[PDB]
């Protein structure tokens, strides 16, 4: 049984799938090039309607770190503002509060504040 798709789950988990979320963002050095990262837009376009819980916490984290900065820019704005509602979404599970609980923890992540 060979497939070279998604992992296979979408969104719903538990604080077990949280955990390892977090440790893929926890590195910094995933810092995107700006050569590639115009085609890594599409891709990443693509995995907020097919992606799974590991890729968009991949994607608005790959556009957070293309900024270097908190208040992103209107481009990367534009898709992470989607990547965001899913996010928290996914990690609601274990967030266990208010959306500021993995809102927030996007500046511990991405080391923002």
């Amino acid at each position: 049984g060979s497939h070279m798709g998604s992992v296979g789950l979408r969104e719903i988990i538990s604080e077990e799938d949280v955990k390892q979320v977090y440790s893929i963002l926890k590195e910094k050095d995933i810092s995107v090039d700006s050569t590639t990262w115009n085609r890594r837009y599409r891709e990443y376009m693509e995995k907020i309607k097919t992606g799974s819980v590991f890729e968009i916490a991949e994607v608005l984290r790959d556009l957070y770190l293309l900024k270097g900065d908190k208040d992103l820019s209107f481009g990367e704005r534009k898709m992470l503002d989607t990547a965001r509602s899913l996010l928290i979404k996914e990690l609601s599970l274990a967030k266990d509060c208010s959306e500021d609980e993995i809102e927030s923890d996007l500046k511990k992540i991405f080391n923002l504040a």
